């Protein structure tokens, strides 16, 4: 799907961002960074928070920015590619 | 859009009730309230808790009227403004 | 609203059997035990966590159970009273 | 229902995958790994992270393989089996 993959890719992006970010302004390992990133826009949430006051800001913007299209790619691979493939 | 405007207005006079209460009731620096009331509303959460019962009960209650506000926002923001991307 | 009031008081028991529940089986005191409820159903989260196998597995069948009637008294409370006022 | 039955079973095969995992890899009790899948993908989240890398890579895809599932059977449990209220 076209919008599936605009979508795939807006979410690869941000995720991208965030662990450039979290690597370098909170110094953590760029796994940690990713994994931070994901369980922050997926709303999981970890016992991990940013240190510094830039950190928390981005993360703030971040939070409202990517929850949004995080979720929105979500409901897609939900909507158009699992309920077909469980149906089969 | 001015749904969308009233849906900002809204969110920002939540965050900033957020950032007010509990910098006051539970002691924590003005940025650090404005992060805790983001991530209690969008349901990320962190490691943080209030200590206070004054600020157990008004979590609960901040939770209970803001979350519906909080992604009503973030949902317009995504649909009405987060879609530049239909310029592929 | 009749639906919003079943939703109501069905999140009212809900949360006074987490409370019973979390201090009792948990030894919290009776706030803590509202606040753990709140915080778990409506997917917020916090750093404490269930420490008996008993209470794991109630939270487990509580989450199951309570998420779904919370949010549906949340997007009721949210559609049916927050946007008229807000209208206003 | 049977939709409601093909959500069930693929929500124990998710959480009985999660428990597999998180017991071998990340050495937590069946029970421990049980409770963090369930919290997990129902974007509760607690104060447990993964400590491998191979966690963690595992969590952030079973995060977005499985919060769809999860949340189509809660609504599907809330909605088509959770409404015997209407016996009100
Ligand atoms: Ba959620
Ligand atoms: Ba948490
Ligand atoms: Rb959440
Ligand atoms: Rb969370």
């Amino acid at each position: 799907d076209k919008e599936f993959q605009v979508l795939f890719v807006l979410t690869i992006l941000t995720l991208i961002s965030g662990t450039i970010f979290y690597s370098t302004v909170e110094g953590l390992r760029p796994i940690d960074a990713l994994y931070f990133s994901v369980v922050t826009l997926t709303t999981v949430g970890c016992d991990i928070s940013p240190q510094t006051d830039f950190g928390k800001i981005f993360t703030i913007l971040y939070i409202f920015i990517g929850i949004g299209l995080v979720f929105g790619f979500i409901h897609k691979l939900a909507v158009n590619v699992q309920l077909p493939s469980i149906l089969s």
